[PDB]
């Protein structure tokens, strides 16, 4: 069932992620997504996908990587990520199906139990079953995100869910006497306060248009990456020229050095559908009612199952203790005041492979 976490999962998986990422960028609100979250969602919904279906999704999530060996790259890679008190991440799997309309396949099922660890619902799909796939991923991202739909449609026979939960200390926490409150006008005109935490940091982002800086978390199996875009090009621009090898080069190419670092604390949630990043990135079959190819999933009595929405929900909250962060990645479910003048680009890293867990922009703030 396992295989061994390579160069190949690392970079193939790095390029999803950053591809995923800079089509998932809004325009004023902080965006914030967990492209580990989206790849598991995904791939189990991969494993019930045939022919050309199967094929651009394979394609779209790993490129030559067949869902036989995703399935045991994410297998081996959800087993491996730590979480340890301090240094906490846990990952949540669940499928529901409707019991009266579907009837799934013994193969993809025991699949996705078995390399997911899924939780199995065999459920009516009335307002009873809204509440249970609600408290799910509210007992699932410890209060994170609360809610991922409020109606079930009549065409509605199976959801596919993750959960990811990441709840960690720094290694070194904001002593008071590192904790600042700032000035800053509002959009309405208004002064409030924000808080900044200063700190001094031992890894130096130095890039192209880019400074930036490293910060673990209690323990070290996970760190805090920001990214300050320099005043010669954009954050949408930076964005742009940012690439799977990109990323993981820049956090290898960091510098030993002593850095004076500032962070501020903030909190956000984001939502986003992910259609068209993933149609853009070849997987369209599987949104074609026509076209869609989910055999292997099992059978309907409404006829041939497609995807609706992708839909994307995170939650983040960085202050003096640590971070945490939560996201939500269904399949089938259908502003902040302070404009910052420095924004900047932020990732919770997973440090055995630099892969982002986490991955976000900070625009503004309160």
């Amino acid at each position: 069932m396992e295989k061994n976490i390579d160069e190949k999962f690392i970079y193939n998986t790095a390029d999803f992620s950053i591809e995923l990422f800079k089509n998932s960028i809004d325009d004023k609100e902080n965006s914030l997504i967990s492209p580990l979250s989206a790849m598991l969602a995904l791939a189990m919904t991969a494993n019930g996908a045939d022919n050309e279906t199967l094929a651009q999704m394979e394609k779209a999530l790993g490129k030559d990587i067949s869902i036989e060996d995703l399935n045991k790259y994410l297998y081996t890679y959800m087993k491996k990520l730590p979480n340890e008190e301090k240094s906490k991440l846990t990952i949540a799997n669940s499928i529901w199906f409707k019991e009266n309309d579907f009837m799934p396949s013994k193969d993809f099922l025991q699949i996705i139990a078995d390399y997911y660890k899924a939780d199995i619902f065999k459920a009516a799909f009335d307002s009873s079953t809204v509440s249970d796939i609600n408290n799910w991923v509210k007992s699932k991202t410890n209060g994170m995100i609360d809610k991922i739909l409020n109606k079930i449609d009549p065409e509605d026979v199976m959801y596919l869910i993750n959960a990811v939960a990441f709840d960690a200390e720094w290694e070194t926490v904001y002593e008071k006497a590192s904790v600042h409150e700032d000035i800053f006008t509002d959009v309405y005109g208004n002064r409030q306060k924000v808080e900044f935490m200063n700190s001094e940091e031992n890894l130096y982002i130095e890039e192209e248009n880019a400074v930036g800086f490293v910060k673990p978390y209690a323990k070290n199996h996970y760190s805090f990456v920001a990214i300050l875009p320099d005043e010669n090009i954009s954050v949408n621009e930076y964005i742009k020229t940012l690439t799977g090898q990109k990323f993981i080069d820049l956090i290898k190419n960091a510098k030993i050095t002593l850095v004076r670092a500032s962070l501020p604390k903030f909190k956000y949630e984001y939502t986003i559908k992910m259609n068209e990043t993933l149609e853009s990135l070849g997987m369209t079959d599987a949104f074609l009612p026509d076209k869609a190819d989910f055999s292997k999933l099992g059978k309907s009595d409404i006829g041939n199952l497609y995807i609706s929405e992708v839909l994307h929900k995170t939650f983040i909250s960085v202050d003096e203790l640590g971070t945490k962060a939560g996201a939500v990645t269904s399949v089938d479910i259908t502003f902040k005041t302070v404009k910052l003048n420095r924004p900047f680009i932020f990732a919770i890293i997973d440090n055995s492979t630099n892969l982002p867990i986490f991955i976000g922009t900070v625009l503004s703030l309160k």
